[PDB]
């Protein structure tokens, strides 16, 4: 049955089914809980040494053909079963199979909508997909990739897109992005013990240069592309400059906030994970959607492990930088917060503030529960790193759980490759 | 074995031993997880009919008497086994056992220590423990939580508390106290729809005026103590308003902020938890520390469900309060908590910020590692309801985990009680 799931804010109650179609077992044990692990394996999907044998992969190909033609409002049982047949056909002259586009579409959207970390999912239906299976080089890779950015970013005005790169066969030949993220600056840990840049991209920029990329030492460079296509090595490509859309940071009150040289690119695009669906495993599919402002103003600016500028911002505003029960750290994280929104909203590049985000998520929330008896959310991950309790989300009880279609973690490439 | 735990904000990494002393199951299953659930089963110790069976108590009281004697530097073996011989004579003998107040003293300590939702926790071992486990009427009750309130206000200089009442019996004759805690104030649903006072002792206000209490009708009117002993009905008692200490609330900038007429109670006192040890189990034993700013400021003031302030804050801010991508909210909130923080220093009453709270817990947490290998913690309670990724605990995966002795909740006194 349901399990009985409460809003604090507004003591409405929700009964949750959809966790009954749950696969595998999750992060937390029978006596303990591990919620608050970032990356578990329960969200990890590996690598692959011989295909995936038929007796598993059919009777998920058969569920998610299921799913799919369930998914439609006045049925099409004939060509349902005729689809059912046609794949296991497929499957047993080929050893796998392959989707139709609109399944790809419906399942690229079901994988988002079941995100659980993801408060942008009332946009779920609304993504563009670009169809790469067919790709066969890195370079083809690389064109694919700049035709996304250039889509996506569509001068400001940010759209939701993914690519579907080739699906993995014998997990021998898997074409692999080894960025975390399309466009990211590069990390450098200088001779005096310093960093400069993005420390979260430390060891990749490393790579990078082992790569044969050529470092220039600045704290905004962005890092090339390092595509890997059908298990061959990888290949490092500059990404083209008029590609990358920058957003040059300012405060609408404090004119010294410019004298601080930040700026952040406008398009967040996820490169390393894994859609996985109907039996098959795409290691290859860059997506994106548009910032939430908190994201550059509270994580990337001031985690003490990125970019770390909350006492320079707390000193240019003469705050008590030496007394913690001040409450400084709270007022500057403010201010840079409203620079990151001010500045986005000049330049004309879509951005989204957390108590608009947390609204809206509640709203697709209350459809799902409406829709489809349910919605996986981890709350650790939905609630804003800054007003908590501030907003809606905060207050609303929820169940984690990895459903299917689904996009998974993976294992750092350089790390399972043979060269 | 460990269960590898990582701090993302040093990359430091822990490993988690003590987790396999976890009891029973807890909230999330094998393929869901459950963690932002605020009351489960998991947490909570209901009523009882019969005494507990002797095979089952024996066996926990053997453990904890184990505990007991092994936190000590220099063994006493022979004491030791005596205690061991003596308890087991006592459960053949009466049908359960009674604490050494060292024991008691020792046990009320761990338990705290073992509250995975507290981030006070580096202050587990100061503690003073009133013993009345003698007491045999609802007015003896009345008097001990006097000497209580009394005891832990010190004039504004809070300490830290608890007051432990007779354990349970056959479950037929708890003392149990109707209240959430010690000082509270009442909540009234106005003929006109509207709702004056504390919106979350709505409830139990109307239980006090049905139990004869008369209502004032105030928005900041102290409940009265509901109490119960020794399974007999609650009688109602006043609490002395020289013995509730108060703070005004004032911003040191803003003087329009007084006309706001906020004040709160200075004494935070959890009433109607649980306290569980080697088989024991004390329905009643109110206990207390001191407030962290946020829990009035953030929850308690602003909290849509509680006296949601946050709107008239802003507008005497002028503040965009109907243009949410504002940020208002963030900015009103944060010259809220200055105001709670400001009021409290300026009228001595011991508070502390949220900044400071989650770094002496990190501090606590690395002493626990290193001292027990764990630390049962509830990431989802132990992040502040403001500033979440700008303090450390954020960035620092964690276990929660049920262990022994332990303060659970308990079942509403009115539903479960034979008038
Ligand atoms: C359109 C607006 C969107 C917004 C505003 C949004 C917002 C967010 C935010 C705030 C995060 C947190 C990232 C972090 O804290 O590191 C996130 C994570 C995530 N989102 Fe969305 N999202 C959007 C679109 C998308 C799209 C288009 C997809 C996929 C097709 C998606 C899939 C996910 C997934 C899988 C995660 C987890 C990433 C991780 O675990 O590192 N999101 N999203
Ligand atoms: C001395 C300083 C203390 C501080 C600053 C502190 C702080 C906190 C805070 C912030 C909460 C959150 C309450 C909420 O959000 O509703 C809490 C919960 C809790 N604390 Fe502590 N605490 C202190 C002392 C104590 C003491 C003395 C005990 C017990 C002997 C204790 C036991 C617990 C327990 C059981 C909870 C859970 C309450 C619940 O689930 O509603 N704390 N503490
Ligand atoms: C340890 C903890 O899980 C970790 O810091 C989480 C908390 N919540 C988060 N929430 C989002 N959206 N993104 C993150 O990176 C994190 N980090
Ligand atoms: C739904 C969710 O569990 C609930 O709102 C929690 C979140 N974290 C909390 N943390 C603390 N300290 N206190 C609370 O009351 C809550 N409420
Ligand atoms: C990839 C689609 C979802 N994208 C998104 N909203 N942001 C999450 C990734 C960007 C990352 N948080 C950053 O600020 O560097
Ligand atoms: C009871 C000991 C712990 N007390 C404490 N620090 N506060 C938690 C209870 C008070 C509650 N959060 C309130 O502001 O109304
Ligand atoms: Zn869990």
């Amino acid at each position: 049955q349901y399990v009985r799931i409460k809003n604090w804010g507004s003591g409405e109650i929700l009964h949750d089914t959809l966790h009954h179609k749950a696969t595998s077992d999750f992060t937390c044990k029978s006596k303990s809980c591990l919620g608050s692990i970032m990356n578990p394996k329960s969200l990890t999907r590996g690598p692959r040494d011989k295909p995936t044998p038929l007796e598993e992969l059919l009777p998920h190909a058969i569920e998610f053909i299921n799913q799919y033609y369930g998914s439609f409002k006045e049925a099409k049982i004939e060509e349902h079963l005729a689809r059912l047949e046609a794949v296991t056909k497929e499957i047993e002259t080929t050893g796998t199979y392959q989707l139709t586009l609109d399944e790809l579409i419906f399942a690229t959207k079901m994988a988002w909508r079941n995100a659980p970390r993801c408060i942008g999912r009332i946009q779920w239906s609304n993504l563009q997909v670009f169809d790469a299976r067919n790709c066969s080089t890195a370079q083809e890779m690389f064109q694919h990739i700049c035709r996304h950015i250039l889509y996506a970013t569509n001068n400001g005005n940010i759209r939701s897109a993914i690519t579907v790169f080739p699906q993995r066969s014998d997990g021998k030949h898997d074409f692999r992005l080894w960025n975390s993220q399309l466009i990211r600056y590069a990390g450098y840990q200088m001779p005096d013990g310093t960093i400069r840049g993005d420390a979260a991209t430390l060891e990749f920029t490393q790579l990078c240069i082992d790569l044969g990329w050529k470092p220039r030492y600045g704290r905004f460079d962005v890092l090339p592309l390092v595509l890997q296509a059908d298990g061959q090595d990888p290949e490092v490509f500059e990404i083209p400059p008029d590609l990358v859309l920058e957003v040059t940071m300012e405060h609408p009150k404090y004119e010294w906030f410019q004298e601080l040289g930040l700026k952040w690119y406008a398009l967040p695009a996820v490169a390393n994970m894994l859609l996985e669906v109907g039996g098959l495993e795409f290691p290859a599919c860059p997506f994106n959607g548009w910032y939430m402002g908190t994201e550059i103003g509270v994580r990337d600016f001031c985690d003490t492990q990125r970019y770390n500028i909350l006492e320079e911002v707390g000193r240019r505003m003469g705050l008590e930088t030496h007394t913690l029960a001040s409450l400084w750290k709270d007022r500057a994280v403010t201010e840079i917060n409203v620079a990151v929104l001010h500045s986005f909203q000049k330049q004309n590049v879509t951005i989204m503030d957390h108590h608009t985000a947390s609204e809206s998520f509640m709203k697709h929330m209350q459809n799902e529960y409406r829709a489809r008896g349910g919605c996986p959310a981890d709350w650790i991950w939905l609630v804003p790193p800054v007003s908590g309790s501030i907003t809606p989300v905060f207050h609303q009880e929820m169940l984690n759980y990895v459903l299917s279609p689904f996009y998974y973690y993976q294992i750092e490439p350089w790390k399972t490759h043979i060269w």
